[PDB]
DNA sequence: CATGTAAGCAGTCCGCG
DNA sequence: GCGGACTGCTTAC
């Protein structure tokens, strides 16, 4: 097999590399790497190295990496550019793996672990590590085994061995319901004392050294706890055995509270699953406890136990250990679904970077572009210092707030990367400038053509049309991968709807799920077989289609994120190729494109409807337009449609056969106007929206920019079995909105859009009557809590103190000197509740850590003093009044003359 | 050592015979 | 009690 790296580190003048050799064996080597950098040299000198602008360079080969760094500083002092890759381990990887890396994940050791630490005096701080580690579960991906290290004797209690037989039993039979599929994979190791547990764990670690190290919150808890605990017991050198190179870096961050540490383990790639999740999931959660995320991702119930975690080991050691095991497994289950470890590996090896560098789009692109340019013997420019400078972004149309009955939307494919490719935007393709007219003159096609020679953006930039740019070249490759995966995702989604349709008439038979590839639209013959399947098989097929869809979503959305990240990187001062001319060439072109096509669509639809000057495009944001389709439907007349699906088919055909060609003609003309390299402005129909035929539903509404709701029948070619709400920006979409309120507001919208005013009023009346009976957590607001200390004046709110911060301070006083209460962690999320006047908490609100029950001692008072009136008004009534006033609807029946009668 | 900007809404402070 | 300037937070793209 071809060789591939596992990890790389620079330590002084040495590169330390863990890798897989040609026989599939794990190896380590220390290489005294001799790096090269470059300096501009006189033309006359015959060299083979050129910078990106074609200026000749001379190579400087250094005896070691220190000399190379020292030369960089001398060059800075002289005032001349020091060219080449200055992160030498990227140079090392590029030199060592001068081919496309094909890695074998079954050879890469992926470790998932977590630890337990009983603490009778508050949260066990990793920086102090003053309490025994009393459980470790460490799953190894090569062994496919859960190694369980269990402390039997502790200063906090002596306990019996954990029982695998009891662990396997149903909870309803007093067991722990450790999943049956992992019972046989558990290797259980009890220990009589912590020192031997830890020594054995370290020996184990030596035998089975993680390459990728992950788990839930490992970077801020488990890792520094383990490291510091070992340091305290055995000494720092022993603790450094966690690094295969025996080298660590300890980073301490302090504030007006305590101080935590992050530990860098050289030779390991730590990918905390919480960080992966935040980056790659495109959710925003109200809590990031593993209980909450597992429930959200997998629909499994919270791991329940009685009493405080500080007493769980002594009262129920059996459950304590089982829950440690299940917690490690849940992260594996989330990853089986989401496939973020897979994505990280793909991206890391594609770029030739340390795997943990996938968190940095700047590092990822620097490496990609470096490798691309190195192939052509080109020399990359020196990174420079740039002052931060705001710059203009996209255009958003101001909508008229209203109900909108029939809506069709259109969206440009991968807009910013498509602009890069169309215009040919790259550091080395800049041809010059032209004198700009106001943007409106380009939009209306009245400005003079910018150039008949170069490819242009309305920001004044010109680019060469006849040569390739590294940015367009490399962005296209990732774009093409993204497109492939998005196709798989959409196919799986269409396939799901086929299965949901067939679930309306399940067959009474004993059969099996069909063996199919869900990434491809089902054939007619598969559709025939599906129509004869039982509910059981259909449901299993539906689960599999949805899992296929999720896998496709991970793959495409994060590749989209990467390419869009390149367009944003051009506007980040830390990017080697930072250049506002290019960042701005993109955003300004986008503004033109949106507003140009708005004009073209208005013109086209007025023409085909035989009218003049009417506004069809009601809204647009960045690269999308929303077209009112009322006049289209009225042109033929609603009477003519047999059912909802009929008018949906009609609009679908209209968009594809009439509008899209006109949109295409409009953009091809724009491309000629800007004299661009390649026409890539591809704007396809997205949503078809409307009320069910014959109902009193309003179809959709806008309240303002970035705030709307639509009843959707078809989305990007997926014809839904059941209409689906597309809601953007409204409180239902915000993680700060209480859970039960999100639910209630969404049902309010559903009723407005599908059923009408009366249906809304009936629901509102019910919700208002039942509000007070909802669980307090379901109705609590949520907020992130930054700069808590900043506003903390002897436990009381300083000036301008935010509401949620005030709640935290109220909480801190309520739990003061009471060691069993969970602390609010800076930058994390809190539940928030308003309090009625005169409450024993001495203030107007309380806040506590999100995803948790409020501590038992103050829970009773919170429940008694909660201000339901304020809560209902702020979180529910006020947003709903926004929705209904925009929609020209009432959520409560208004008074009228009819009130004089007895109905 | 590290993607971007646009923009809505809740909240605090201040002005208000 | 509300609106205007301002911060904080969060979402749309
Ligand atoms: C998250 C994020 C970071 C940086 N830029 C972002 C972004 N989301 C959108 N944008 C910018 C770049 C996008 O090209 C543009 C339009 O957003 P949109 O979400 O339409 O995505 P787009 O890239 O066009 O991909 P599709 O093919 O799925 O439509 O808005
Ligand atoms: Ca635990
Ligand atoms: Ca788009
Ligand atoms: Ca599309
Ligand atoms: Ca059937
Ligand atoms: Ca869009």
């Amino acid at each position: 097999m071809k060789e591939f790296y596992l990890t790389v580190e620079q330590i002084g003048d040495s590169i330390f590399e863990r890798y897989i050799d040609s026989n599939g064996r794990e190896r380590t080597r220390e290489v005294e790497y001799k790096p090269s950098l470059f300096a501009h040299c006189p033309e006359s000198q015959a060299t083979k190295y050129f910078d990106i602008y074609g200026k000749p360079c001379t190579r400087k080969l250094f005896a070691n990496m220190r000399d190379a760094s020292q030369w960089i500083k001398r060059m800075e002092d002289i005032g001349l550019e020091a060219l080449g890759m200055d992160d030498f381990k990227l140079a090392y990887l590029s030199d060592t793996y001068n081919y496309e890396i094909k890695y074998d994940h079954t050879k890469i050791r992926v470790a998932n672990f977590d630890i337990e630490v009983t603490s009778p005096d508050g949260f066990p701080e990793p920086s102090q590590a003053k309490h025994p580690i009393d459980a470790i579960t460490h799953y190894d991906s090569i062994d496919d085994r859960f190694y369980v290290f269990d402390l039997l004797n502790s200063p906090y209690g002596n306990v019996e061995e954990w029982s695998i037989e009891i662990a396997a039993k149903l909870q309803e039979q007093g067991g722990d319901e450790v999943p049956s599929e992992i019972i046989d994979k558990i290797i259980y190791m009890p220990f009589d004392n912590e020192k031997e547990l830890l020594m054995e764990y370290l020996n184990f670690w030596q035998q089975k050294t993680p390459v990728i190290l992950t788990g839930w919150n490992v970077e801020s808890f488990a890792i520094p706890y383990v490291y510091n605990r070992i340091k305290n017991i055995f000494g720092e050198s022993t603790a450094k055995r966690l690094s295969p190179h025996r080298k660590t870096r300890v980073k301490v961050i302090e504030n007006m509270y305590g101080s935590r540490e992050i530990i860098t383990l050289f030779g390991i790639s730590v990918l905390d699953y919480i960080d992966l999740y935040k980056k790659f999931s495109f959710t925003n959660q109200p809590s990031y406890s593993l209980d909450y995320i597992s429930e959200f991702e997998l629909n499994v119930g919270k791991l329940k136990y009685d009493g405080p975690i500080s007493k769980l080991r002594e009262s129920n050691h059996q459950r304590y250990i089982s829950y440690n095991i299940i917690a490690v497994y849940r992260v594996l289950q989330i990853d089986a679904k989401r496939q973020f470890i897979n994505l990280s590996l793909d991206m890391g090896y594609y770029a030739k970077i340390q795997i943990q560098s996938v968190f940095s789009p700047i590092k990822t692109w620097d490496a990609i572009i470096f490798n691309s340019l190195k192939e052509q013997n080109k020399v990359i420019p020196q990174g420079r210092s740039h002052p931060v400078q705001p710059y203009p972004g996209a255009f958003v149309k101001e909508p008229i707030p209203n109900r909108y009955k029939y809506v069709m939307s259109f969206d440009l494919t991968s807009l910013y990367p498509s602009i890069i490719r169309q215009v040919n935007i790259s550091p080395e393709t800049i041809a010059g400038t032209f004198k700009v007219a106001p943007l409106h003159d380009y939009i209306n096609a009245v400005a003079e053509r910018p150039s008949d020679v170069y490819s242009c953006s309305p920001n004044g930039m010109m680019y060469y049309k006849d040569r390739d740019g590294v940015v367009p070249t490399e962005i296209t490759k990732v774009f093409n991968q993204r497109k492939e995966h998005k196709g798989y995702m959409l196919a799986a989604q269409r396939n799901g709807e086929i299965i949901k349709e067939a679930l309306h008439n399940p067959n009474l038979s004993v059969d099996e799920p069909l063996d199919v590839d869900y990434r491809f639209d089902f054939s007619d013959e598969i559709k025939e077989k599906i129509k004869k399947l039982s509910a059981k098989s259909l449901n299993e097929m539906l689960f599999r289609a949805q899992r296929t869809e999720v896998a496709g979503m991970t793959a495409q959305i994060n590749r989209k994120a990467l390419i869009n990240g390149l367009a944003g990187a051009l506007g980040n001062v830390w990017f080697r190729y930072y250049d506002l001319r290019n960042a701005t060439a993109i955003t300004t072109f986008g503004q033109m494109a949106l507003q140009w096509i708005e004009r073209k669509v208005n013109e086209y639809l007025n023409e085909v409807c035989g009218t003049e000057g009417e506004a069809f495009v009601l809204y647009g944001d960045t690269d999308s337009i929303y077209v009112s389709a009322d006049k289209i439907i009225d042109k033929v007349g609603e009477s003519k449609f047999r059912d909802t699906n009929h008018w949906v088919d009609f609009l679908d055909k209209f968009a594809r056969e009439r509008m899209e060609p006109a949109i295409d003609r409009g953009f091809r003309e724009m491309c000629e106007y800007m004299n661009n390299k390649q026409h890539l402005m591809f704007m396809d129909r997205e949503a078809i929206a409307g009320p069910p035929l014959g109902s009193k539903g309003i179809g959709g509404f806008w309240t303002g920019k970035k705030r709307y709701a639509l009843n959707v029948w078809d989305m990007e070619g997926t014809r839904y079995a059941e209409p689906k709400l597309k809601i953007m920006g409204l409180e239902t979409q915000k993680s700060s909105t209480p859970k039960a309120v999100q639910k209630a507001l969404k049902e309010c919208i559903r009723r407005m859009l599908q059923e009408g005013e009366e249906s809304l009023q009936e629901y509102f009346k019910e919700f208002e009557k039942e509000f007070r009976q909802l669980n307090y957590i379901s109705i609590a607001s949520v907020s992130s809590a930054n700069n808590i200390a900043k506003y903390d004046v002897g436990g009381f709110p300083g000036p301008k103190c935010p509401f949620h911060i005030r709640g935290i301070l109220t909480y801190n006083r309520a739990i003061k000197g009471n060691i069993d209460a969970p602390q609010v962690v800076e930058g994390e999320k809190v539940y928030v509740l308003p309090l009625r006047e005169g409450n024993p908490f001495g203030d107007k609100c309380i806040a506590w850590p999100s995803g948790t029950e409020i501590t038992d001692l103050i829970k009773d008072d919170v429940l008694h003093w909660m201000d339901y009136t304020v809560l209902l008004e702020k979180t529910f009534i006020k947003p709903l009044e926004g929705f209904t006033s925009a929609a020209k609807l009432d959520y409560e029946k208004k008074a009228s003359l009819f009130d004089m009668f007895d109905f």
